[PDB]
C-alpha cells in the first residue's frame, strides 16, 4: 500500500522578500539530497521516497514558488521566476554541495542550476524531465491535443484557472494507478483558490515544444548539451509508456549520458513517484550508498 499522509514538520526561510515552505529530514551532516518537484505538485510527490533515504541522507523538499505551502507573490511564474526563487532558496540554506533528485520542471531547475553550479553537484537522480520537443508528434497522442489548448491564453486559462483542468483531470492522468481522494485533496490545497491557479497555466506555455518558446528551447538544449559532457553519476528512473520521456528516449539516454545507471519502474506516465515510489526511494538509497565507492 502506497501512504496518502504527509508527516513532515514544516520548515520556512525568506527567500527574495517571500517565505518558501520545505521538508527537512535526516542527518544534519554529510551531502544533503535536495527533492526538487514540478508541475502539478508539491513536496507532497516525494512523501514516500524520502522515508527510503532519510536514514543515511538530509533530505530537503522546497515547494516551488507559488506552490504548495511556499508564498503566493502576484508573479507570471514564469522560468525564470522559478530560477531566481530556486537559486536563493539554494544559498539561503547555505547549502555547498549536493545530490539532486529531480522530477518534471523541477528537472529543469536542477539541471540548469547544475551547469551553472557543476562543483557542487555530486550525483543526479531524474525521471520524467524536461527535455525540448522538437515536434508535436514526438508529444505523446493521448495529450496532444489538451496541451495544445493549453498553451492558448483564453482557452488555456479557462481550461487550467478557471475550470482547474490541470489538477482535477492532468494531475490523475498522469498515474498509472488511481489517486485517492486523500491524495488528491492534498494536491488540491495549494489551488482551492483559482487566482492562484497562475504557475499551472504557465509551466505548460513554458515546455520547449516545436521551437517555443525559444527562450526555454535554448536553456534547456544548454543543460541537456552540459549534462552530455559531465562525468557527474546519474541515476534516470524511466516507466512505460511515460509522458515527457518514453522508453526509446531512455533507452537512449542511459548510453548517450556519462556515468549513467537507468532503472526501469514498470507502468508510469509522468509521476512515476506514485506508481512505485518503494523502488524510487530504495534505488536511490542505495545508489547514494555506491557514490561513495571509490571502485
Ligand atoms: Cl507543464
Amino acid at each position: 500500500e502506497i501512504g496518502t499522509g504527509f508527516p513532515f514538520d514544516p520548515h520556512y526561510v525568506e527567500v527574495l522578500g517571500e517565505r518558501m515552505h520545505y521538508v527537512d529530514v535526516g542527518p544534519r551532516d554529510g551531502t544533503p539530497v535536495l527533492f526538487l518537484h514540478g508541475n502539478p505538485t508539491s513536496s507532497y510527490v516525494w512523501r514516500n521516497i524520502i522515508p527510503h533515504v532519510a536514514p543515511t541522507h538530509r533530505c530537503i523538499a522546497p515547494d516551488l514558488i507559488g506552490m504548495g505551502k511556499s508564498d503566493k507573490p502576484d508573479l507570471g511564474y514564469f522560468f525564470d521566476d522559478h530560477v531566481r526563487f530556486m537559486d536563493a532558496f539554494i544559498e539561503a540554506l547555505g547549502l555547498e554541495e549536493v545530490v539532486l533528485v529531480i522530477h518534471d520542471w523541477g528537472s529543469a531547475l536542477g539541471f540548469h542550476w547544475a551547469k551553472r553550479n557543476p562543483e557542487r553537484v555530486k550525483g543526479i537522480a531524474f525521471m520524467e524531465f524536461i527535455r525540448p520537443i522538437p515536434t508535436w508528434d514526438e508529444w505523446p497522442e493521448f495529450a496532444r491535443e489538451t496541451f495544445q489548448a493549453f498553451r492558448t491564453t483564453d482557452v488555456g486559462r479557462k481550461l487550467i484557472i478557471d475550470q482547474n483542468v490541470f489538477i482535477e483531470g492532468t494531475l490523475p492522468c498522469g498515474v498509472v494507478r488511481p489517486l485517492t481522494e486523500v491524495e488528491m485533496d492534498h494536491y488540491r490545497e495549494p489551488f482551492l483558490n483559482p487566482v492562484d491557479r497562475e504557475p499551472l497555466w504557465r509551466f505548460p506555455n513554458e515546455l520547449p515544444i516545436a521551437g517555443e518558446p525559444a527562450n526555454i528551447v535554448a536553456l534547456v538544449e544548454e543543460y541537456m548539451d552540459w549534462l552530455h559532457q559531465s562525468p557527474v553519476p546519474k541515476l534516470l528512473f524511466w516507466g512505460t509508456p511515460g509522458v515527457l520521456i518514453p522508453p526509446a528516449e531512455a533507452a537512449r539516454l542511459a548510453k548517450s549520458l556519462p556515468n549513467c545507471k537507468a532503472v526501469d519502474i514498470g507502468p508510469g506516465l509522468n509521476l512515476l513517484q506514485e506508481d512505485n515510489p518503494d523502488l524510487i526511494g530504495s534505488e536511490i538509497a542505495r545508489w547514494l550508498s555506491t557514490l561513495e565507492i571509490s571502485g
